[PDB]
């Protein structure tokens, strides 16, 4: 998919952006991508993706309509739909999703991979 | 550089891994390149390298040389060290640095891109 390419590009490349600052302590730099920069909300020392919150009116029932799916299934689908950022910045969204669930058959979650789409 | 040209290709990649979780949250999931796994520490909520402690006893002169270097004028210099491994694992380290200095001509740290050689 053209997400899953992208990020399985991300996973081997060995490089590390981080700083150090005057007393040595070296921490490393996470930066989401440019586009995301201004989407992400940080709480609990984690980072947070406000992306759901944006989605397009005319992108939603679909959306929603495939956490449906993935709620009931292990399942894995590839999303493209529109955002709108709080600066009127329209996006189009890459969005791949697996369904995840626990040993109990429970559902446990769904994990991603989002990209821009240009 | 071998580890510039790495980075200015991550930071192209407008791909981003998440985990949405069974109450909605979506929280952006940063992973460190595969090697640096294990060396890396949690600290108030960001990821710490622990990198510089495990230099080569025989690499330690030459890093601390480029120091002093940085430290006393705004250089770019590209090092390469081996580290150790608490469980004794040796790897080629490629360490791109750029000194920073505070509008006051002070030494304000140092800005780096590490990747592993391969």
């Amino acid at each position: 998919s053209n997400a899953e390419e992208l990020q399985a590009l991300v996973d081997n490349i060995p490089a590390a952006i981080y700083h150090l600052d005057v007393s040595g302590q070296a921490t490393i730099r996470f930066r989401p991508p440019a586009f995301l920069k201004t989407l992400v909300s940080e709480h609990a020392g984690t980072t947070r993706l406000n992306t759901l919150s944006m989605i397009h009116h005319d992108d939603r029932h679909m959306l929603s309509n495939a956490y449906s799916k993935l709620r009931e299934a292990k399942h894995s689908l590839t999303l493209v739909y529109r955002i709108v950022t709080p600066e009127g910045k329209l996006h189009w969204i890459e969005d791949h999703m697996r369904s995840s669930f626990s040993d109990d058959g429970l559902f446990s979650g769904i994990d991603g991979i989002l990209c821009e789409v240009t």
